Formats: C-alpha cells, structure tokens, sequence
C-alpha cells in the first residue's frame, strides 16, 4: 500500500475501480473528457500491482452569496476496492488531497456525497438542498396573478447549444451555488440529449429569451416528464416555462429537482398541487481558509455592524466584524463567542442552513442569543442557494 | 335554501352531514365536547327540512411572532352536501361567518384545509408547513456534539396528564403557531391513547421534565413508531426525547409530522437518515384587520428602521413603518409601494413564506427590490413557526 | 355416508361446515334469518355422525323479459367438507334437490356460483353479467344532454326503509334478473348499513322519489366510495343519483357493480371516465321445465312468425313456434333444427347471451344462419338484464 | 399563426413535433412509409418559423354492417405544441381537414382516440369496443362441445406473408370495423415482428390455412404472451387458434385485445376463466354525410319496415324508411320524431352501442318507445362489430 499520483498507466486500473464502485459510472470515453478538468497533480491512487484506492479534484468556480465567484476544488472519482475496506484507505487519499489543494490557494473544496455519514468528519458539510416537486399536471391552474398569461419554444438541444450556453451562464453568476460549466460538460451534455436502445427516451428542450428546460419522458413511467435542469434569469421566464411544461397534455406528472425557495407552488390556484417528493443533500463544502473564505461572501446589508470572536475546531479563531455587506476575519487570542466544527461553518456559507437551527442541535455553541439572530441574518442569501449541476 | 344559526334540533343534520363529509368524523360524543369552543351565534346551516350546508368557528388564542396571543376564530366543520353542489353555498357561508368573525373584533381567523385549491379565494393564506420526518432508526447514531450523551422516562399517557398540560402551556406561548388547549381537548386527545379493537395500537408517552412526546405503533407496519406529537421547550430535552425515541429497538422506522427547521437531522453523524418523506400546508390564515394584526406582531430587531405603503387587494391602503421590532399602520391614500391579495399577507404573517419567494411569483407586486429583502427580514420569525393541533 | 333433509339437530352441523367453507359466512343468527325462505324438504345433508354435506334452495320470485315473474328455486348454502371431497356427494345432492325441485312444480332453478367450472354440467348457465364500473370523479363533467342539469336527499338508510322497498318492488317488475326482495331480507340489508368495529364504515343513502343509492366508503381505501346497490325506476332517477355521487367531493373514485348496459358512462363528456374494472357471471338458471319456461317469457316483436324444431340434450325435443312476442312449444319426434346442452339455454334465457355468440363456440349447433338471426332477435330482451342481489 | 397545406420542409418540424407530443412515435422512417397513405392536401400544419400544430387523414376503406366498403378519411398525427396550448388551434385544424374530406366526397371519417373527452364534440362518437381477454391458461380445458378436440403450424412471421396478407384481406371484407391494410402496413408489421435489443421480443405465429395469430412473450412479465392480432374466418379456426394459444405450456396468462362478442369463454368448462381485464373506446366515426351513410350500410331482415323522421343537431333532418335490410333517407322539413348530435350517430352505425342506451342518457331524444326498439333492431349487426388495426 504505496499513495501515489496515478501515471497514464493507472487509469485503465482506476476505470476499472470506478465501473465496479459507481453503477452510474460514465464510462471510459467520457471520464477521459472529465479527466480535462483535472490539473497536474490532482489525482491519488493507492496500488497494493492494481489500484485499490482513488481521489481526484477538478478545478471549478462556484458563485457564493454576493455574486463573488470563488476557486474551487471539486472532489470526484473517489473509490476504495472491496478487498481493501477499513484499512484507512479514504483518511489517507482525503489528507493528502486537502494538503494538496490547500497549498495550491484553494479557499473551499465541495462534493456530492454517495452517503450522508462519511464527509462530516474530514470537515465537509451540506450546503444546498435539493427539493423534488412533483405536479400533478391534470390539475394544475395558473393564478391570476401569474405573469404572462407565446414567448417559449419546443426545440431540439443540440440545435441551440450557443442560446443554453449564454443563459446557463448568466444564470451561474447570479446564483450562489452556480457553478461555470465547461466546453467538455456541454459536449458531454448534449451528447446525453439523444435516446439509446434500451436507455433514456430523446431529450426535448423548452427555450425562452432568458430561461431553458431540458426534460425527458421517463424510462418506465410513460405518464412522468423528469426536468433535468432548468434554468431561468427572470421571473417571466421561469413562469413562461412551467406554463410550456403543464401544456405536456401526455404527461400526468411532471417532476423536477430543484431548491426549496422554488416560487413554482405559487403560479398555481393550488400551492398542494407541487408536492415535496423527495428532499436530500445537494453540494458539500470544505472552507479550506476560514479567512479567506469569510471576507470573499457579501452579507446581509439588513443587519446593523457587530464584532464577534469565532472558533473553528482545529481551524483557527478569529476576531470577526461583519458591516455593511462585508466581513473582516482576522487573528485574535480573544475568548470564543462562538463556537464550531469545520462542517459547519461549510452548511452556513451559502445561506442554506440558519445559525439557530445548528445551535439547537449544539453543532453551534454561544452564550448569546443575540449574536446567533446576528449571524442567522448576516449568513442568509437574498438570492436564494440552488444547486448547479453534480460532479 | 335559507341561512341560518342552527338551533338544538339542528345538530342530529349536522353530525349526519359530518358523517358523510368527513372520513375522519370523530363522532356525535366528541363532536358534541368541540361544539363547547363554538361561541354563540358561531355557526350557520343551510337547509333545503335537512342539512345541506354547514360552517362554524371555535374560539381560540394563536400565538404569533414575539410571544404575542392573538384572538382567533378557528373555522371548522364546513360541508356542503354531495346533493348541493356548485350553488355557492360555501361562498355564502363563508360571507356570513366572516361578518360576523369581524363584528365579533377577531383579528385573524384561521383553518386547516382539506384541500389546497379551495380557501385562497376567501382570503386565506397558507401559514405554516408540515414537514414528516422518517428516520431508519436502525442506522441513527447521535452526534459528538449532540446533547446528554436517563432524564426520559416511559409512562401511561393518562397518568401524567397535569405534566403534559403544564409542558404544552409553555410551549405554546413561546413558539408561533402555539394555540390554547382548553380541558376538553385534553380530555379528547387522553381517550385517543387507548388502543381501540381493530383500530389503533394503544399510545405510550416519553417524559422529560422539559418535554414529552406521544407515539403509537403504526395500525398495519408493525416496524413503524409514529409520534403524534413532540413539545420540547429546550434543545436538551428535544435531544433527550429521541435519544429515547431511537431506543425503540423493536421499530425499523420513527415518524414525526414537524417543521422544516426541526434540528434532528443535525443531532445525527448522517443528516440523510431524517428523511423528509411527505411536506404540506399546516395551518392558514385570513387577516380580518390588516392594521390591527400588523401592529400586534413582534418584527425582527436587525432591520433598520424603514416605511412603506402597503395595499391589501379590496383590504384596504395602510403607511406602515417598521422599527424596533414593531409595526405602526395607519390609513392612507398615498401610491402603493407594495400590493398583495389578502391571501399573501397571511401566508407572511408567521414568517412560513418569504416575501422575496412570493414576489417571485408575482403574488406580491414591488418595483424596489431593497423594500423586498427589508420585508424579507422584518417578517422572519427568531423563533420557527410551528404548527399546534388540527382543528 | 346418507342423504337425508336435515332435522334441528342437524343445522350447528351445517353452521360448522358454513363458516369453514365460506369465508363470508354471515353467521348462525343471520342464517336463521335466511332460513325462513327455505321451504319444508328444501334442505339436504349428507352425514358420516358430522355434517359432511349439505345443499339448500329457497323459494324466490324472478322476473324474465316481458315482466313475467317465475317461481323460481334458488340454490344455496351448497357445501362439501374438506373431509370428503371427489367422493360424488355434490352430484347426489344435486340430484335429489332437482328432483324435489321439477316434482314440486318449479319452472327453473336459479345460484351464484363460486366458481365457474362446476354448475354448467348441472345444467346451470350463466344468465346475467355483473360488470364494475370505476368512475374517477374528479375529472367527470355530466354532458349538456344529461337530464337535470335537488330531487335527491342524503339520508340515513334505517330511516326510510319504507322508501326503499317501495322503490325496489318497483324496480323488480320492470327488470329482467330482478328478484322479490322479501322482509327478512330488508331486515339483514338495514343491519349491514350501521358500521362495525374493525368491520365496515356506516353506510349512507341517496333518495329521489323514483330511486336509491346505498353506498359506503371502502374499508382500506379512504378515496373510494362502493355502491352497493342502485335502483333507478326511470332515466331521471338514475342521472340525478349519479350526479350526487359525482358530488361525494371527499373520493377520488365511485365504484358500483352494474350491468354492461348500464347507461351511466354516456351522461359523462368523457365516456372513458367510466373503466370496466371487473367483469362476471352474476346469476345461473337451469331451465327444469322446458316448455314451460319458453312459454312464460315474452319475445321481440320485431321478429316476424317462425317455427323451428329445439333439441335439448336429454331435456326433450320441441315444435318452437315464436310470434306477436309469445312462444308455443310442443313435444314433437319431428328432425331437430337447433340442438344444445340444457345450460346454453339457461344463458340464452333472460337475454344476457347472443344465440350467434353460442353457436360460434359450437355450444348451439344449426345449419341455418337465418335461424341463428331470428333466435338472436327474438330472445333479445327490450329492458336490458340486471343482477337483483346474490343468494 | 398561420393554418397551410406542408411543404416537403416542414416534415422535419412535424417529426419534432410528433416525437414530443406521442411516446409511441413510430420514428421519421416508418412515418414517411405512412404518409403514402396521405393524400395530396391529406395535411394541415400551425406555424409561429417553427410546427406548433398540425393533423391529417389518411384514405382508408372501412367496412360498415351489410359488408359494404366506405371510403374513409382516417384522422391521425394530430398534435398541438406544448407552447400553443387553448389557442383554438385543434378547432381551427379539424374545421379544416373536415371541410377538405366533406368537399372530397368521404361519408365518413374516423380515428383513435388519445383521450376519451375530445372528439365529441367535433361529432365524433366511439363506434367499436376493444375487450382485453386475460386467460389464466394453467387452468384452461376445453369444452366437449368445441370444434377439433393439427391443423396448425408454428411459424416465423416473415416467411409467411402472403398467407397473412390473403386471410386478412378475406377477414376485412366480411367483419364491420374491418380495414383495407395497404402493403406499406404489412412491410411495417412483419419489421416489428422481430426483437429488438432492450425492446420487444421475437413475434412468433399460430397460421390456420382460415385464421392466424401474431403474439410475442411480454417484455418485462415473462409468464405472459401478448396476442397482438388474431384473425379467424371461420368458428373452426378460431378455435383450432385458441387450443395452439392454451398449448404455450411456459405461459401462466395469454393476453389479447378482442371484441366483446369473443366467442373463447364459451369454449372452456369455465368462462370465468377468460377474464376481462381492460375495456376502452376503439374506432370513433364521425358521419360526413348523413344521408350517403346511412343509405350505404345494410340493416337487420328481421325488423319490418318502418318509416321515421331523423334531425341530427346541424346535420339535417330527413324522412328514414328502413325496410328489406335497406334504408332510404331523403329531406324533410316534417316534424322530427328521433333527434341526436352526429356523434351520436357515429356511436349507432356498426352497431356497438344500442339505441336504448343512448336515449336512457339523453344523447337520443323520442317520446316513442316503438321506434327505440325498431331502431334498436334495425341498426344491430348480424357479425360483431370488430376493430381492424390503430391508425
Ligand atoms: O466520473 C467523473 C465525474 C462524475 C459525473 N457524474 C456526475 C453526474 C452524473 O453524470 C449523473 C453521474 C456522474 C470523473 C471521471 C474522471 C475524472 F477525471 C473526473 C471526474
Ligand atoms: O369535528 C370538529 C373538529 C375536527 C377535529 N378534527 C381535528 C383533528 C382530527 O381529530 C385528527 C380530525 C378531526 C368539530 C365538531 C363540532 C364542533 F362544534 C366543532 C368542531
Ligand atoms: O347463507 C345463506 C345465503 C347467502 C347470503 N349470501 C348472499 C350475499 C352476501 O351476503 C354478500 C354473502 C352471503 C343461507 C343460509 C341459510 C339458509 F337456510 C339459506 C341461505
Ligand atoms: O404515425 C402515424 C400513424 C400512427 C401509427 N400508430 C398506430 C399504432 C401504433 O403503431 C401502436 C402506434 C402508432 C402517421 C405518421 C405520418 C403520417 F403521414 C401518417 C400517419
Ligand atoms: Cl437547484
Ligand atoms: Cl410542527
Ligand atoms: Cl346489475
Ligand atoms: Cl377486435
């Protein structure tokens, strides 16, 4: 059991990892194109001589509270053999990643969990939340006051890549949690557009000036539209979709993975009629450099200037001042006001998770009842936290 | 087809109607212990004679952002009969009651809905949301930092009734959402925890001297513990009560119709075991006094100081200035700032909805975008909404 | 092993043999009750000494097309325990209650069958079809053609037991199939309509002055109204109950068990609304008499004179003379023109089976395809054949 | 919005449209093969510029009651884009197309329905009746009577194609409901009969020199084979079919979609056996020429010559004398005695749905119950009425 980055000899080795690990695994053709995101010095592998374990990281841009577009490391790819469980394979490949990314300058590091128990420890902690809705189009009224009661056309995706592109990437500058989505993930994308033989049915797209919806019949339920992705820069467009979407006459349901703070219950006469099916972890976030990472998010401007002292478990405590939107996070020897692990200092960073919330299950210690109204209205996002797309 | 207060001889047509209206019908006996909330003059009948249309009100004391307890007419028992559909008995009844809920100097009613499509139109908004919790017991491990790593104790509902009682009064006045629980619901809710043959299992309690739930094993899955209700008035007790609920070891699965900010999920080291597996509108709210209840309500003390004009669709035009963390609102007749159906102003009241989530929507109508995020903000409640008992 | 008419001694026997053979036994009280229609040597039993066998019928009244009502022997009770099967004894005891049955004078013999693969070689055919119509009401809008664009009262059944039997005996004149409903059994049908413990939901009527619902929600499904019984003497009737079934606003679905005819779907915009979720053989007639039974009932009067030669397999072969909508049929040694098995006349009987249809299968054997048409027409009933109530 | 006969360019736009709006869209390659039935100005396209409707007929031969072949326009391809929904663009496109077939010299046209709410009201009415028959063949004997207690062969479709083509041309011309199926169908058909990978398995036939029988094991239920066809000319072939279908000893169920008036029950010892499992709407008629329809079709011998005066709802009123199996049906401004909307008609004109059924809806108004019945006899069809092929 040697950790190494992994020579253009190894990844036949960790492909074949990967497919025995992930039963969403890619394939080989498009993880070498994902493989293009990966800088020099990104990858680990454990050889016992064949691969038993892997880590990598992508290089991406995440939008945090304020518009500020942060470096981010993107954790993927990670897998340990059968045959090498609880020989502290993953502990060794995580460490040895995070000593890699915090010396290159990364300030945060995030991931998509495979469970929800393993990532806490190594200071990763949920920062979005997916919502599954799911509408009962057969039902479904707009209100009188929904807008635009056309501007929406039904295309095919491959034919529009240049329109998807620019929309995806106002969308991703004004939303924290927007992500930049490469060349390489729009081939990868549009490629996925196309029906296969025995696999996914075709992909249509619904396009507005100012919004897109990329959607399928499902696999087995010939009566389900799944939206795979929707995203929308204003309010006319997000309802100009939803109305194109319940016009899917075929369907009885649509359904979509989306954020909490979806206004899409409201277009409707009934709010019941968008129904939570399912809700889970979305993005993980890593603050690698308390500092840094907390002077680079704008705050709220609602809340009046105050200074605190803020403990992060084995990560530094620092004087912290937030003011008119900003913070300043400096070095103090100062007694903690608060108190907190690195996970989740990660779930308060977008907005997602309230400081109140955290301290009632004790993950957030303070005397002061106060500071934590503070911290829950400084942390919030006006814009509210989505999730991109997984990695 | 005349409307009418019902006298004595009414009632035997009126628990016929029920019966055959309500699949949840508690019977002629626990009808008659609820009909002790109704006020005199606080139900009307439709007869053809017969019952074919029925709506009356409780009186009951809601609490509402800052600990404040407000009168509230609690409408329940409405039925139009299968007989007389689409006659707009419901829409007179509705009228009538709501005259007499305003003469009477209520400054909220309020209702659960049997479905989601019906009580807007009437001017209610969907105030708070219920949130099933399931948790894989099996798998729950408590965090490190999770509290009180025994205070609980197991016992017979009915032989703690005065703990029970003095636990809940408590709660309610502190949590908005709270309602009153006069005698002859905790009489009601005490017959309920026997088990009944062919019916449900009997109800053990979990006892803190700061919190107790009530839980029963499911009628059918014999694996399924469901909590009917948990009052926990500080963090330490809410841990302890499942600490205890985890330790049913014979159950696969405990469930819980709570709120979204319940903190369980973070007192585990896998935040996904709490799986949200059904979310809905709890209780809603129709403001009959827009000044009276807008000035009752506590606001958030971090907002500066600001004014607007705020018009109420048919609701009047009110200058309402904020700070401090109270309300004045006065008649005016200068431009609207912001507009909104009654409806709206009822789903903000609590602060279940963000105002920035309805503008969205177009639900509510601003050109100032900042006027927003202060709504935003002067309306959140420090303490989540939760939702009380179903009346 | 002896065939005897039981004494009193003998019925906790039968009742034993009952509850293990049927699993909708409805107990020794209610059997008594049902005991009543059996007249004097209309009971058999075979002991070992224990029940082991046993086979009843009871004297019913049954009306055939052309309004004609038969004294008519129904089958029931019809048990061999698990102790003694293949050992002939339901052959025996068949054949000594069709004995007394033809020496007592009964045109035809009437059962609801268990199974479909035991009473055709008796000489029973099935003669009515029950076919359950599944209404999702949610969606069905009653066409502007409907009649009635309210008659119709929900009332307790026990309170207008009168209504109902009048209605009823109305009904059983005008409809082939129907059935003398006699007091004892308004006096088990009125008891069945209260509610049981773990048992059935209370049940509830729908009156109009020319015809009844009774209808209960389903046991586990709570979106499901069952009808267990419409009786509608005119076209008025039947749309103005139906209209107040689609007004049960608490369901998602009406079931009833009806007759293929039934008009029902055809009120509705969508005639789809109305699914066939269930289709059977409802009751099974043995012709005893021939001739008899071919003389009573009333033809089309559309078909013009004709006279055939009808050969029953061992029931005798007849001059069949059919004009001005009565038959004469005479023994003749004449050559048969129609041969078939005594049961495929019992299915021709009442109109619920084509003449054609039989032929097809080989059950009715001619080499005339003009008579084939004519016995088509003439046995076609103008009322369309409806089940009354099992026995 | 724009209402044009297609250029060639504007297929690749319907093709879109089709894949989007029919998840049993047969693909641009087998819909060009369809569009050689289309005749020249067969089309109807909506442009914005992009398809957002479009509808055509194809020219199809339909056999009516008295084996009489009609020239048909069979609708079919009918979309509306999901952007374009209650723009009246269906209304707009089948006034066209109707305009276009009545100017053309069709008396009839038809389709199959997607949605049972529809067609109605631009006066089409169902006019057949698909019976889903599910054998549990474990159980299955044949009765003593049925024909041939082999005859048959099991066969590769391909191979047999000519044997195919010749017994169904023979079965077309003699069943009401029968369609001419042009080579381009057959060249389909036989492409569809072999697997493909992740789609359906190999079709295998039962060939009769007088019926065959295409079935194929169900994709995902391997217990069950699905009969997709079954044609019989004679009573000997079909049952010689059903004995061959029984002997697919793997199978626990055999599966078709056949006519109510299937003579396979009666085959067995137990009808009860041939479960209906589905029943649905089949053929929709809309009747062109009211008069040319009905003088064209032959009527029952068996019912005297009568004479009436028919109105349908903006399609006429005429003098109807109905004797010797023929009709004459000539302008009148006579008082009518029978009045009905045309689908209605379309409902009665191969005789799946009787007179008396409709009138006890509504949808046929008489104050005389003689002329119901005689129409009722008159209009009925000697063959049952089957359904050829969904077009
Ligand atoms: O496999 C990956 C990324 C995972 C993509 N993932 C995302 C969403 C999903 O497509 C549904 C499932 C799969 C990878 C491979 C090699 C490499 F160098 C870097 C990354
Ligand atoms: O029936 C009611 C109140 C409804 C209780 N409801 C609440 C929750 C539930 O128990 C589960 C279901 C039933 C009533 C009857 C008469 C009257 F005067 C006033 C009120
Ligand atoms: O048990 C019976 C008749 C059967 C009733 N049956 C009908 C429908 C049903 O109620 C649902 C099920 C039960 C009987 C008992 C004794 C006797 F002498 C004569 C008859
Ligand atoms: O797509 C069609 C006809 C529909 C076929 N349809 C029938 C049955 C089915 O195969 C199972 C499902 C599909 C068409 C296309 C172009 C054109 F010009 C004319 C017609
Ligand atoms: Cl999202
Ligand atoms: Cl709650
Ligand atoms: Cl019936
Ligand atoms: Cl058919």
């Amino acid at each position: 059991v040697t950790l190494c980055s992994p020579t253009e000899d190894d990844w036949p080795g960790m492909f074949l990892l990967a497919a025995a690990s992930f039963t969403d695994f890619i394939g080989p053709e498009s993880a070498t194109a994902w493989r293009t995101l990966v800088p020099t010095d990104g990858a680990v592998v454990v050889r016992d001589s064949e691969v038993v374990g892997m880590a990598l990281y992508m290089d991406l841009r995440l939008t945090v509270p304020g518009e500020v577009v942060l470096p981010t490391a993107g954790l993927s790819f990670v897998a340990v053999a059968p045959t090498h469980r609880r020989r502290g394979l993953l502990r060794a490949m995580c460490a040895e990643l995070h000593r890699r990314i915090a010396d290159s300058g990364y300030p945060v590091a995030a991931l998509h969990a495979s469970e929800g128990g393993i990532y806490g420890r190594f200071g990763y902690g949920p920062a979005t939340t997916l919502h599954e809705l799911t509408v009962d189009r057969r039902f479904a009224r707009f209100h009188a006051d929904a807008p635009g009661g056309s501007s929406v056309r039904l295309v095919r995706p491959t034919e529009h890549r240049g329109e998807f592109e620019a929309i995806y990437e106002r969308w991703r500058q004004q939303v924290p949690g927007g992500l930049l989505r490469p060349q390489v993930l729009w081939d990868e994308l549009l490629a996925e557009a196309k029906a296969a033989p025995g696999g996914d049915r075709e992909s249509f797209a619904l396009l507005h000036p100012d919004g897109y919806a990329l959607y399928r019949v499902d696999r087995t339920d010939l009566k389900l539209a799944r939206v795979s992705e929707l995203r929308a820069v204003t309010a006319d467009a997000h309802c100009a979709l939803w109305r194109a979407l319940i016009g899917l006459d075929s369907m009885e349901r649509i359904s979509i993975i989306t954020h909490p703070q979806d206004p899409l219950p409201h277009l409707l006469t009934d709010t019941r009629l968008a129904r939570t099916t399912w809700r889970q972890d979305g993005l993980w976030l890593r603050i690698m450099n308390v500092p840094a990472a907390l002077e680079a998010r704008g705050y709220a401007h609602e809340v009046g200037e105050f200074s605190t002292v803020l403990e992060v478990s084995d990560g530094g405590r620092f004087a912290l001042k937030i003011g008119d939107g900003r913070a300043r996070c400096t070095p103090t020897d100062a007694a903690a006001e608060i108190e907190m692990d690195r996970d989740v200092l990660g779930s308060l960073y977008l907005g997602a998770h309230r400081a109140s919330t955290l301290a009632a299950a004790n993950r957030l210690r303070t005397k002061d009842s106060q500071l934590l109204r503070r911290l829950d209205a400084a942390f919030a996002s006006d814009v509210p936290v989505q999730t991109a797309f997984e990695f």
